[PDB]
This record gives C-alpha cells, sequence and structure tokens, in this order.
RNA sequence: CCCAUGCGAGAGUAGGGAC
RNA sequence: UGCCGAUGGUAGUGUGGGG
C-alpha cells in the first residue's frame, strides 16, 4: 500500500502554490464523496518517486494528513512543461 | 521574467441531468 | 459548440518592488 503523508494548505491560489514548488513541495487536492474539497501540500521527491511505480495510478492510496488516513485514487497529474517535476495532483476520494 | 499582495480564465476533473 | 458543472492547479492580470 501507498502511504503518503500530507498537510493541509494554510493558503491557497498563484503565489501560495509558486511557494511551494520554489520550497520542494508542491499542491494536491482531495475531492469525492460528501466532504468538502481537501487542498493539501505533498513532499515532491518523495511521491515523484513513488508514482514512478505504474501501481501508484492503479491502487487506492492512504493520505495521511491532520491524523486519519483517507483512502484515494490518482485522478490526474499536471507535470512540469519541461522539466521532470510534479507540478500538481487530484485525488479522489475512494 | 521574478517577488509581495489582491483578482483570476480557457481547457479538463469530481459531481448532476426531467436528454 | 453544441446538457449543467464544482474544488484545486495553470494562463493572464491591478497595485508596489526587483531586473
Ligand atoms: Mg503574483
Ligand atoms: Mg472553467
Ligand atoms: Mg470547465
Ligand atoms: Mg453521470
Ligand atoms: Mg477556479
Amino acid at each position: 500500500m501507498f502511504t503518503i503523508n500530507a498537510e493541509v494548505r494554510k493558503e491557497q491560489g498563484k503565489g501560495a502554490s509558486r511557494r511551494l514548488r520554489a520550497a520542494n513541495k508542491f499542491p494536491a487536492i482531495i475531492y469525492g464523496g460528501k466532504e468538502a474539497p481537501l487542498a493539501i501540500e505533498l513532499d515532491h521527491d518523495k511521491v515523484m518517486n513513488m508514482q514512478a511505480k505504474a501501481e501508484f495510478y492503479s491502487e487506492v492510496l492512504t493520505i495521511v494528513v491532520d491524523g486519519k488516513e483517507i483512502k484515494v485514487k490518482a485522478q490526474d497529474v499536471q507535470r512540469h512543461p519541461y522539466k521532470p517535476k510534479l507540478q500538481h495532483i487530484d485525488f479522489v476520494r475512494a
């Protein structure tokens, strides 16, 4: 099972997102179901290595944010236009 | 082009549909 | 441009600064 550690974002928007990426992290979003969407931030390198395995995109993953696990599937990924980096990820609740 | 701050598409995604 | 349509990200951008 893939276990991803994340934190809830304290700020959003272009400025905040660029700050994260300049600091070796990147934004992501968890949506789906009855609960409201949850905007989170991830460690770039750790997730990048994880998603290098094809199962990352087929399996139900576990994101540890706050203190509980959420159970999601990768729904979409935005990659840098010309750099080997992850820009954003959509996670859908499972 | 970048930073701070405010504003924020187009496309696509979740979801919905008496079609 | 052919049904409606979030959230987040992206483009662009007002103000101030940097270059
Ligand atoms: Mg700005
Ligand atoms: Mg739109
Ligand atoms: Mg749209
Ligand atoms: Mg449907
Ligand atoms: Mg938006």
